[PDB]
């Protein structure tokens, strides 16, 4: 049971590396791990789930190829099973906009404006990630 997954479209591998490097070597959140490592030729439909279900957080990496690649499946697949468990995904979804080709607020999905993302731009993006990684909501 990782503590953060960070789903990324696939033309975004080098900014999840980035990010993971980030994560685990600056602020010591371990063990963390990219979508494009997961096992592969595993279907995408259900990777997801094992993804999403595999760890306490789950890290949305906002750019346009993740806009144009890889949000639609995953709204479609959160909202099918907040649909159906009580489990309801996006408290445990945090959106982020990396320093590398942000997806812009006002291109960024409603849905995912409805949570305080993590912008790594900001001052208080260090400040934020101490906040939400904090050791004792790692239950379960």
């Amino acid at each position: 049971f990782l503590k953060f997954v960070i789903l990324h479209a696939e033309d975004d591998t080098d900014e999840a590396l980035r990010v993971q490097n980030l994560l685990q070597d600056d602020f010591g959140i371990k063990p963390g791990i990219i979508f494009a490592e997961m096992p592969h030729g595993r279907q995408h439909l259900q990777n997801l789930d094992d993804a999403v279900n595999g760890s306490a957080w789950t890290i949305l990496l906002l750019t346009e190829n993740f806009l144009r690649d890889t949000w639609c499946n995953f709204q479609f697949y959160t909202s099918l099973m907040n649909s159906v468990n009580r489990q309801h995904k996006y408290n445990s979804v945090i959106p982020m906009r990396p320093l590398n080709n942000p997806l812009p607020r006002e291109r960024t999905p409603f849905a995912l404006q409805t949570i305080n993302a993590l912008e790594e731009e900001s001052r208080g993006f260090p400040t934020q990630v101490e906040r939400i990684f904090q050791e004792s909501v790692y239950k379960t």
